[PDB]
């Protein structure tokens, strides 16, 4: 594993955080590549992007995602101005998250229909401190663990939608954890 941090490995920027719980590994490998490898972890987040991100990037990623339990997949990164944490959801494991949450549509993107959510979070750690945002999801129908995401399409939609998206911080291929165990290995470009 390397240490939680941010940096850039073979070109890519990347994030890796956890709680301090236990139970995750994650490494960076040649070009757009990571590992994430976890048993009865606690909360963790790892992948590979850029800093900053942008409206209209089409991401590449390829791989395997063998999630057991509570896991995402997905395209995650934030804004600034307003502040919104975002996630492009490819796969997941145990639990959708956006079950409970307000439908704000759907879009068809890169071979499956999408459903779109808001949710807020509250007094929560953020990349700019201790706040409330919102939350903008594209969850999609048809899962998978290789592809190419038109980044346009979600934001375009979610704009539409009235989710509109400040200036954009890290945007990354992610795997989310909460509590779970799996492994996965994906290339980015």
């Amino acid at each position: 594993t390397i240490q939680p941090g941010t940096g850039y490995n073979n070109g890519y920027f990347y994030s890796y955080w956890n709680d301090g719980h236990g139970g995750v590994t994650y490494t960076n490998g040649p070009g757009g590549q990571f590992s994430v490898n976890w048993s009865n972890s606690g909360e963790f987040v790892g992948g590979k992007g850029w800093q900053p991100g942008t409206k209209n990037k089409v991401i590449n990623f390829s791989g395997s995602y063998n999630p057991n339990g509570n896991s995402y997949l997905s395209v995650y990164g934030w804004s600034r101005n307003p502040l919104i944490e975002y996630y492009i959801v490819e796969n997941f494991g145990t639990y959708n998250p956006s079950t409970g949450a307000t439908k704000l549509g759907e879009v068809t993107s890169d071979g499956s229909v999408y459903d779109i959510y808001r949710t807020q979070r509250v007094n929560q750690p953020s990349i700019i401190g201790t706040a409330t945002f919102y939350q903008y999801w594209s969850v999609r129908r048809n899962h998978r663990s290789s592809g190419s995401v038109n980044t346009a399409n979600h934001f375009n939609a979610w704009a539409q939608q009235g989710l509109t998206l400040g200036t954009m911080d890290y945007q990354i291929v992610a795997v989310n954890g909460y509590f779970s165990s799996g492994s996965a290995s994906i290339t980015v470009s």
